[PDB]
């Protein structure tokens, strides 16, 4: 995150680190936690993951120093990738990980509410990127899990950011004009949280973007709304 401050513990307790264990134990991506056995991520996240056994979900996190050998995880039995999914730059940028145990809820640790479907016409004016990514363009994962405050943008704002691409109604873009706040390296597969009468919604997916913070340039996520029936015909299959 790029001009962001440090989160407080238990401020985003659906917020998760995704490490990959080969070939060395570091974090991946970010993830959020949508149900007791579920975790809502990119699709992207799984470039050249051949298998599940190499993941391990962290939830309760907010230093990745709190993280050593010793300390517990949630395994991963199952990587659900969209479909029609390519790329992150055509959409489709979702994936489900599906736990092999059941997470107990706590003030450390418990879901995000998903967007509604007739709240596809609601004005989010108080929308939140979190995550572990760099701060800047050449930096490395953060120990501390920072914040930091983004205005919604329109698709047709957006899609005027980003000539040469096809920004779809499938996407949701969040930036300032001038830039300094954003997602950067690391943060893809976060929430993009916001606050809707008093309820905290998960409205993004951290996807891509050109660079990070940059004017003009708003970080791109996938839009959530767009996937609730997909969710659920994941997660609650008979
Ligand atoms: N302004 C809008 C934002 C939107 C999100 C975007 C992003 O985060 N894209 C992803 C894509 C990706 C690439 C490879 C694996 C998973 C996902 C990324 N993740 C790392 C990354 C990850 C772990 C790392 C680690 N352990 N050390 N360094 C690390 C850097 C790199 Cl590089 N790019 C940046 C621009």
């Amino acid at each position: 995150i790029v001009g962001g401050t440090a989160s407080v513990r238990g401020e985003w307790p659906w917020q998760v680190t995704l490490h990959t264990t080969s070939p060395t134990q570091r974090h991946l991506c970010g993830g959020s936690i949508i149900g007791n056995q579920w975790i809502l991520t990119a699709a992207h996240c799984f470039y050249g993951v051949e298998s599940p056994k190499i993941l391990r979900v962290y939830s309760g996190i907010l230093n990745q120093s709190e993280i050593k050998e010793d300390t517990s995880f949630f395994g991963v039995q199952e990587i659900i990738i969209h479909d029609q999914y390519k790329m992150a730059e055509s959409g489709y940028d979702i994936a489900l990980l599906k736990l092999e145990t059941t997470v107990g809820y706590g003030d450390s640790q418990r879901p995000i509410c998903l967007p509604s479907k007739g709240d596809r016409n609601v004005i989010y004016t108080d929308c939140w990127v979190t995550g572990w990514g760099y701060r800047k363009l050449r930096d490395k994962i953060q120990n501390t899990l920072q914040k930091a405050k983004i205005p919604l943008v329109t698709n047709e704002e957006c899609q005027k950011r980003y000539r040469g691409h096809k920004i779809t109604h499938k996407m949701i873009c969040a930036g300032y004009r001038e830039g300094g706040k954003d997602a950067c390296k690391g943060d893809s597969g976060g929430p993009l949280s916001c606050k809707h009468n008093e309820v905290w919604h998960l409205v993004g997916i951290t996807s891509w973007g050109e660079g990070c913070a940059q004017r003009e340039r708003p970080g791109v996520y996938t839009n959530v709304v767009e996937y609730v029936d997909w969710i659920l015909e994941k997660t609650q299959a008979v």
